[PDB]
């Protein structure tokens, strides 16, 4: 019976570890999601004011059109403030479900190193 | 000594959510 | 192609803005060739499961 405990709990802690694991991806995957659905949104609106994508994204950032405060709609969001996507609003938003229950100090502590993985990413 | 010894990681990862 | 690649850079006939058609690419920006580019493209394939 003892033995059976033992494993029972090894068991438990491995399928907590791939259950955290695919909810913080799929997380990840919603919140790019939003972040490039508001972007895309954001730009549509400034083609719509009539800026050209400023004039280059790849490269470098340039001039555009006007520099700021254009109208009310494209400084309602502004794309997270300017296109601020701070490591710091996508932790909040990956822990917001995470620390909901069942993880422990072997959970989020090493999960740390695939968000900044993640966040090295882009 | 086990216990919040710890939980200081887990407090620490809370102050960091916010 | 300018006057050499191997040894080291140097100048051309024209130095940018050639034409239009240069200026669309340039080979990814000057051959800008940027790890975080090379990254992206790798992961987009890899994130999308069965990875820890």
């Amino acid at each position: 019976a003892f033995t059976r405990e033992q494993r029972d709990e090894l068991r438990r802690d491995r399928d907590e570890a791939k259950l955290v694991s695919g909810t913080i991806a799929t997380t990840f995957q919603d919140y790019d999601e939003s972040r490039q659905a508001q972007s895309e949104i954001m730009r549509i609106v400034g083609k719509e004011v009539g800026m050209p994508t400023d004039d280059q994204g790849m490269p470098d950032m340039s001039r555009a059109s006007q520099d700021q405060l254009d109208a009310f709609s494209n400084a309602l969001n502004e794309a997270g403030v300017q296109a601020n996507t701070s490591p710091t609003e996508r932790r909040n938003a990956v822990l917001k479900s995470l620390v909901d229950a069942g993880v422990s100090s072997k959970g989020i502590a090493q999960a740390k190193q695939e968000m900044e993985l993640r966040e090295s990413l882009e």
